[PDB]
DNA sequence: TTTTTTTT
């Protein structure tokens, strides 16, 4: 009779679809008789088999239309507008909710019908990291609180240690868990400005290890970067909004994000020391390294670097109540998986090997 | 009466033609008398001679239209939309089985009654290839599966070595096999982005003989590509979907494809070396030179460059079971045809001549 | 009564016009009475006087149309589509065969009943070219085969020799013969993209007198041409499809054409030297200066730099069977014409005149 | 009742207007009654007063139109299309003959009952110009021939010698005599892409005041025009079609025009020197200066800069036969008008005063 | 029951608006009843209250239109078209005469019965300006003739004198009297390209604050202004057209307008000095300082900045025959008003009183 | 929108 633009836009919202070509492509598939549709029969894609029957009648009429792309364009605008309306009104925790939500929806892929890897050696990495320092389970949820609360000045941690402390590898896992971006400070002041603009609207950041003048006595490479840092004062504080330099575009100005920093054992000014919520402190504990010499697969699957290992760790150790109300109901079912799939004695044996420097699976 | 955009699009889908000009041009040929059509009579191009009889009536009406380019637009979009929907809803495995079917379809024609090239000339290429490196098929199979798995970080291989070592030649055959793209990166960075646009929805990518810098005392002019690459490391990871770009079009959020790289032997930043799965060396060889002066027709016909040679090679060397179940029937059918065609004496006589470097066929 | 867009499209196709403003301007001329048409009466241009009477009735309606630019766009798009269809489906021999037939049509006009050009002045041009190099005739035939075969990494000829050696001139004649374009690579990288865009869907490219560096020892002003070109090793090799641009147009993927590089005598890095297949020397010969200074009709009519003189050279010298099967008869016909209009002794005299450095005619 | 677009296209053709705004703005004036049109009754502007009463009724309906800019767009397109057609089909001789015709209309108007000029003032300018160089009128004739002939590589004239020697004054007169525009090439190289875009479809070019190096020995201020020119080597040669670019436009491929280069006594490289036919060294001659001091009216009215001055010179000195055959009728009539007014005594009076350094106008 | 596009265009022409958004917003205000319109009632802006009552009805229909921006575009086109026609067809004297009428109109408001401004304070303005230089009112008349005649070479004036000696004040008032724009030359040459784009279609330019190289000779600050200038000898002398450019616009060509250069006591080459018609020396005179320090309404109301004050100065001092016949009537009416409102003794007293450095108006 | 601009 004629195409209902209404029904096309419903599907776009329903499927959260926001590519005009994908929307066109998928909606076109409904034009055959769902009554016999082989995808419906095999229930291969929910984005098809949940919808075909309702949309079929409209899809037959859509297939004949000479306006097809324009119908899909309006539909996608509705979905982009919905994101933009919502984006204006997120709490910081709601961001974190979604960041994690999507990682949970990735973790399916690791083990399920895709089955890309093994939840076992994943948990072996979880065991391997937990031993490095106290109570890592709590430490994550503590850092997490800080990044939602975003309390002025009370917003930053310093990972000080030697070189080869592991802090970079941890930093990878943290940023991998939480999002954000990494950034430099070891530049001529001249050049630096645009690098600072890279932060624009990241939730979180990490700063790369900064070349402390005179450090080469410590045999730590030494120079401009720390001189730059303390001149960046108010960016840390988050007291007031601040201008940001995009290349090839004009200024934007906003509250600078909270985040993380990395440090060899260089000199630190009192002023610079004063900024932090804490130092957290890292060193060689080489039986762990010899456990790695016996656990090499964790580097190969790269699980040791994994913020997903952190996600798994919280999913284990912490109270279900400790998660945000709704997504609690997801942590339940991963625990239901994990905790029957893995006893304490299993996790124990693993941690014992690591603590003994023995290969974690030995 | 009135153009059926339906029948236009149906031709576009069935040819997989995906350019408005190429579609526009070819469809216009159909406006003339099929009963007299010299192309149909001489069965010159199947993309014509099959379809003309069916499309003729509509093509005459199309030849009158004032809308012509707009009709071709909606047709071509249906082709891309189908591609992109498959680019999500297929496994990479099923993608290759689809790709292999299409190449097998070409082979069936090329050595059919049309038969327009000698099987033994084409096979002589396979000898040259499995002669270039040992275990050639086996490394080829290893590369293929690495590209099916596409597992993050372990997504890139390097070819490194001097001029005329053959590395370019091999990449061409793999790329003709796998259906990827080459990309050029010896270029200004803030102008490069649309090069990555080309990678949208592709299976695989190749980077060709990038300008490094330093060691140019060896007469190797320096350039920026290595800096560009390690700056662009964020793509190589396969970490998370990135929003790729194309002019006057909506951006395309996707995982960046895996790929392979070729290099005359500049320095690498060890960080840039840190990205790879593997290196392979390549070595100019006089005997593999001298043979071509006689066997010139191989290179004239680009045989040793072309992925059809690889497919014939894998059909030769590999177990039927190594191919996916879906295609294994055709693998049997084609093994039988190679088994019919050749004695090992023929094959080994040639491979002997190839080792001599003269008189490959004798 | 309405415009026939079909008549416009046919006109554009038949004249191979592919510029919307040329088409627009040309078609408007036909709005006047063809009987009174002084251009027809004079027979100024064939693209007019063959057509005016036939298109007159439609041009009178076109002159009133409100749509004009849109109609012309469609007609031009049809011509463009034909080129793309041809480019993908014809063998390179057919492309050259078609290009040869066209030049032979011009020669049917230039030396037609009008006698509009002097066949003796044109033939005189051939002799001066023939003395430009050793075995000139062979050198042309070799070059055509090379371009038609389009063999990987055997695709480029280097013309090298002093200022005013003749190399630019020989390139220019070959370029017209095959059809293709010149490109100025000395410009800076940021605009080279659209420079290379020129080459899309062309038979040859010519790179002109690229600047090297350090030859200012010899006062050869340095420039980036050589450095620029060594970014583009990939393009010369013809081994993989490259991505080409136009403004407000998405990239086109295809193989980069073969061609010629002219060269005042800067140095060459082996990466680039490896990619040429043949270097040809050129030298000042004062007696050619003395001849040209007394034979200046050669330059005024651009005879020696034009392509048609090379075709006449081929006709004078090659066995007919060396021409592609279809044109062989037209070659027989022109051979007879030339053999009739000139003796061999006349040609010997013309060569001798040039050898003496006297004006070509006595 | 509706707009005649044909009447607008006539006006655009008639005025040869090719700015949509200028066309629009003028056409809008015709909506008031010619009967009262004070511009008509002042009879000040030809492109108004000739036409108002014809277009009147259509201008009133155009005033009410909702489409106005589209109508003008089609009209300007037609005038533009006319130029492109002509730029292929005309000989350079017909072009020059046309350019003369238009200047001759302005000469008829200027010295008409407009009263608007004193031919005695303009003729004094001819005496000044003819005094500046030996054999001045033969120099103009030789230059005009050179531009009509456009012999490859033999295309450019180089003007040298001190500042304030009138070289740019002379260049302006030739540039107004022909069609063409000037360019400034001492620019940043990357901007130069759009600078050369100005040359598109024109007859002459003048490169204005190229700066070299070494001349700063005299403190000729140093610059890079010389080195920039030497990159445009193929543009000077005019041997093959170069690629030319405007903002937001795809390149048009075209033979770059012939022209003039003006400079002080910097050096020129071999390669660039080789590309000039003729070198004119102007010299300071203070009797000319003291004449001009007492001859202020020349520069006040821009006489000695102006191509109209040269044209009066040619009509004086050159035989009637030297003009293209069509205009010889008008030329004879203007020769009569000159001699009817100026006795040779008057011209000898003038040249005598100039030679004396006396104010010319006895 | 339709929008009259004509009434909207008449309003745009009437107000001389040429920004579509400024045009749009203002017209929509008329849709409310003018009869209670507070903007009418308060008599805020003439551009509103003159027209609200007239366009009310058409604005009421306009407010419902779905076409609104499309209407405004055609309206703005009309105003730009008027400027474009005027930009070619008027004498420089006629341009200035139009400019003067606008200032005279604005004076009728400022000093009206609605008069926002004290004509007595503005007369104090004229006193302080008349004190600033020798021979002031004859100096202005001579500057104006110079800009109107625009005689080549002899086009430019140089202001110099100490810091805080009035030079930019006078320049800004002259710039406002004529219209024009200021320019900054003290740059690296790359940006200088778009700087000059400002000058397109201006009647005047001012080169402010030209730094001399090595001005610390005087102990002035150094800068490249002078060395940047003297490249541009064509631009000042204005005998010939120059290419001019704005961001995102194709180049245009015109004579560069006449203007002023200002500086402190830097060096001037004779190469620069010969560019100038007159050099005006300013001096700090302390009674003016103490007068401003007792007459600050001058500064605070910006009186001595404003072109109106130079217009008033001309009206009071100059003979009527020095204006154009077009405006001589208005000049008489204003002269009558001022000669009624002020005695010669009273204004003579102000000049005497400013000579005392006491505040103007006691 | 791209392009041009920004950027070097
Ligand atoms: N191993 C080899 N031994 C000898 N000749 C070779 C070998 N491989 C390639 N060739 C010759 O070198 C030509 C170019 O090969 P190819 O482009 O693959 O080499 P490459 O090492 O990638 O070169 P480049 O670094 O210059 O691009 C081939 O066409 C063939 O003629
Ligand atoms: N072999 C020759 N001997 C003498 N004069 C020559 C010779 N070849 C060309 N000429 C003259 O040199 C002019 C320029 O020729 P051409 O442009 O082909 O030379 P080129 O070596 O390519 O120069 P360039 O590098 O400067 O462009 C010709 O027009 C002719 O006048
Ligand atoms: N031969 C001459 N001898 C003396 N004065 C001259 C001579 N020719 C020109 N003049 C004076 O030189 C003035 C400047 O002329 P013009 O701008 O054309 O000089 P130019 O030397 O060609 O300049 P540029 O090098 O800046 O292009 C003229 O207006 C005239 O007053
Ligand atoms: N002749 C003068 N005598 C005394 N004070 C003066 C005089 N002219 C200007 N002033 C004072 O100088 C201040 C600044 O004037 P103005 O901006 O025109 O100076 P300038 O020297 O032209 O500046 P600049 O060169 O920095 O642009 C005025 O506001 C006024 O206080
Ligand atoms: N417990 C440990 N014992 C010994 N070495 C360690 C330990 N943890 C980390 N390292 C060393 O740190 C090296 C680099 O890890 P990284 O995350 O980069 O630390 P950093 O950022 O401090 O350099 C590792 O290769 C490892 O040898």
């Amino acid at each position: 009779k004629q195409v209902s633009w209404k029904l096309v836009t419903e599907y776009a919202m329903e499927t959260k679809c926001d590519d005009v070509l994908l929307l066109l492509g998928m909606y076109l598939e409904f034009q055959y008789s769902f009554e016999m549709c082989l995808k419906c029969i095999k229930k291969e894609q929910p984005s098809h088999y949940k919808y075909h029957e309702k949309h079929y009648a409209n899809a037959a009429i859509f297939a004949d239309s000479k306006n097809q792309k324009t119908i899909c364009q309006q539909a996608v605008d509705t979905v982009l507008a919905k994101k933009r309306v919502d984006s204006l009104q997120l709490t910081r925790e709601q961001m974190l909710t979604n960041r994690f939500n999507d990682l949970l929806d990735r973790m399916d892929i690791m083990f399920g019908s895709t089955g890309s890897a093994d939840i076992e050696e994943w948990m072996a990495g979880v065991a391997w990291l937990h031993c490095l320092l106290p109570k890592m389970d709590s430490v994550v949820y503590d850092f997490l609180k800080c990044m939602v609360y975003n309390i002025p000045k009370k917003r930053y941690w310093l990972f000080k240690g030697p070189i080869d402390s592991g802090k970079t590898t941890l930093a990878a896992a943290l940023l991998e868990l939480c999002g954000g971006k990494a950034l430099n400070v070891n530049l001529p002041l001249d050049r630096l400005n645009f690098e600072l603009g890279v932060a624009i609207d990241q939730f979180l950041v990490v700063f790369e290890d900064v070349k402390g003048t005179g450090g080469e006595s410590r045999d730590l490479p030494s120079g401009q970067g720390i001189n730059n840092l303390d001149n960046l004062r108010d960016y840390l504080d988050g007291s007031v909004k601040v201008n940001l330099e995009k290349k090839h575009l004009n200024k934007r100005t906003q509250i600078f994000p909270p985040g993380i920093v990395t440090m060899n054992e260089y000199s630190v000014p009192k002023t610079l020391q004063a900024r932090f919520v804490k130092q957290i402190d890292f060193r060689p504990k080489d039986y762990l390294k010899h456990c790695l010499e016996r656990s090499e697969f964790l580097l190969e699957k790269r699980i040791i670097q994994s913020g997903i290992a952190l996600l798994l760790m919280l999913i284990w150790y912490r109270p279900v109540a400790e998660f945000a109300q709704s997504i609690q109901s997801r942590i339940v079912e991963w625990k239901e998986r994990l905790d029957k799939e893995f006893s304490l004695s299993v996790y124990q044996k693993m941690k014992f090997n690591v603590a003994m420097g023995i290969g974690v699976l030995d």
